[PDB]
C-alpha cells in the first residue's frame, strides 16, 4: 500500500543522519535511502506499539 | 515534511487494526486517521533506534 | 521458565520507579510486580531487536 | 540487584538463538551467554520504555 507520513523537522534531519552515519560506515549512495530507513522506523514504531 | 512511503501489506494491516481497536475503544472516526497514526508510529520508532 | 539474573543499580532503580507511579495511578497485585514488569521489560527488548535480524 | 524473573519458553527459545546467531557474526565461546544476552535485552526494553513515553 501507499501512504503518506508527516514527520517534525527533527525527524527529518534525524533520518537523514542515520543515512550519512551509514555511508561513513561503508555503504554507498545508492544503496540507502531516506525511504528504506523511514519503512524500519515505522516497523520499529508497530513492534513497540503491539508490545 | 511530507514523506510519500510505500509499506507491506502486514503493516498496512496492523495499522487498520489500531484505528478499529481505538473506535472500539470509543474514539470518533473525524478523530482518526491512517497518516496521522502511521506517522505517530513513526515518530516513536525513531525514539527506539536511538534508544539502540 | 524462570530466569536469575543480576541487573545494574540504575536498571533496578527505573523499574521501581515505573511501579512506584503506576502505584500512583490505582494500579494493584501484577500490575505493580517488579518481577511481572522486567518480564514485560525483556519482552520488549526482545521484539525491538528482533527488528534487526 | 539480583531479579527473578519467569519468561515463556517461546521468549527463552528466541534468546538461544541469538546467542547462536552472535556466535555465528563475530563473537567466541563462553561469551555472549544466556545472562548476558538476556540483561542487554531487558535494559534495552527499559531504554525502549523510557522513549514510549
Amino acid at each position: 500500500a501507499k501512504v503518506n507520513l508527516y514527520i517534525s523537522n527533527d525527524a527529518y534531519e534525524k533520518i537523514n543522519a542515520i543515512i550519512e552515519k551509514r555511508r561513513q560506515e561503508g555503504a554507498r549512495e545508492k544503496d540507502v535511502s531516506f525511504s528504506a530507513t523511514a519503512s524500519m522506523l515505522l516497523e520499529l514504531g508497530l513492534r513497540v506499539h503491539e508490545a
